[PDB]
């Protein structure tokens, strides 16, 4: 009886305003809304007010911070910490499951070397953001990406181990089915390793990163869904993807597909 | 109905000769023997002769190569490749499931940096190793170790992804329960990620790396065993560990404990 809690990033639903998109999401029973972190503090009232009376809640906050935490430049690491804290505080007000963060993209250089001593440093920095997140009633969430976008953190099991070592309820992780296609031999095993640390999930079609279903037989999430069920996953599965067809047609088709696959898992 | 195929490294069983140790192994129904690869070519006759008429086969070959494949010194990398090929040919003559290899230990320096370019080079080298091993009816087996011994390759999911990318019937991976204690949030998840590439398993007590059971309640392999059953694992589970107590008492106890947990999984 575990529920699939679907969520959408802000650009997913058709509509000319935030309220039109939310109406569309309510029609489909999509219960999570995932905004970007950019300017979030200034959007708290807008978002709260649009959600009032709806069966929709803020799920994760997708990034939005400046700089990156593995820069060799302490000023850039501080920029990342400071901008993350601004977002975290707004995320807390919005009841968010947490703020998504990539430690370093490929092109974010110069970066600290990929060594154990750097990993310890990352864990310390994340412990500091997590303590702040927890005070604000939220978390920070490591996102692994595939090799085309990052090398540092690519697999859910790696992110989960970081979280276990940090041992902070404000420090969690996630898996993105797009990235997992390229970096996980098993979506199920990855999510199982995620376990109690798995705070969010991203979903997209698995060849073109468009709406689930637009890549036909490649868009198979059953193995991952079996992992989510085995861990009792109770957070959101949120769309982060493009769109090839007519959004009024393909968005509902994606929701239908994920629900069918959830039932089969 | 999946069977647990127990194996011992050479120093596990009590005895003053290889034949005495094998006699002890047969009495406990341990069917796998795991010798080190050091001077293996020169022991092929010895091992064949000792195994004649016995219900014991060679399982994996534990390392034995010189140098390391991630050295910045081409001569050291070549030493690794050349000595691995010697061992691989002997492994094949002995019907081994594969030769275990760690890309780089912490003290093996200077080493290539942990970057995507190094990962590509590692894949090229293992592909060469694997083509040779397949020709000889065996494999090479990546072993992830914990942070106290290595940084480069620590998790089963990472090793499995290397195997998937290399895509060679001669290149496989393993999990060692000792190392997994420190590097895996889920033994089940780790082995599920291992999947079709999982070729061997090491077992030890989980606090002091001694005989299973010597660390009491910490010596729980159920979760991992569930993962092995879920993937239809049909290779060996091999003891690589020390011994705190009377070897004549604690070795049979460890075998008994593992068989009990396997039945519970
Ligand atoms: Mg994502
Ligand atoms: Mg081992």
């Amino acid at each position: 009886d575990l529920e699939l809690k679907l969520s959408f990033q802000e650009g997913i639903a058709p509509g000319e305003s935030l309220n039109e998109k939310l109406d569309f999401m309510e029609k489909l029973g999509v219960v999570g809304f995932e905004p970007g972190g950019g300017g979030l503090a200034g959007r708290v009232n807008e978002i709260k007010q649009a959600l009032n009376g709806r069966n929709i809640k803020v799920s994760a906050i997708c990034a939005g911070f400046k700089g990156f935490i593995l820069s060799t430049d302490p000023a850039i690491r501080k920029e990342c910490m400071d901008t993350m804290k601004e977002i975290i505080a707004a995320a807390g007000e919005l009841g968010s499951t947490g703020v998504i963060i990539v430690p370093a993209f490929n092109g974010q250089v110069p970066a600290l070397p990929h060594t154990m001593e750097t990993r310890d440093f990352l864990c310390e920095q994340f412990n500091e953001m997590g303590t702040f997140a927890a005070q604000h009633g939220t978390s920070v969430i490591f996102e692994p990406l595939n090799r085309k976008e990052c090398f540092y953190l690519r697999q859910v099991a790696d992110a989960a181990s970081l979280c276990r070592d940090i041992n902070n309820p404000g420090v969690r992780c996630m898996g993105d089915f797009w990235h997992m296609t390229w970096e996980e031999t098993s979506d199920m095993g990855a999510f199982i390793s995620g376990g109690e640390y798995l705070q969010h999930v991203h979903v997209a079609s698995r060849k073109r990163r468009s709406m689930p279903g637009e890549d036909g037989d490649a868009d198979n999430y059953i193995n991952g869904f079996k992992g989510l069920k085995m861990i009792g996953y109770n957070n959101y599965v949120s769309f982060e993807c493009g769109c090839q067809g007519d959004r009024n047609v393909v968005v509902p088709a994606a929701v239908k597909l994920l629900r069918e696959q959830w039932e089969q898992a």
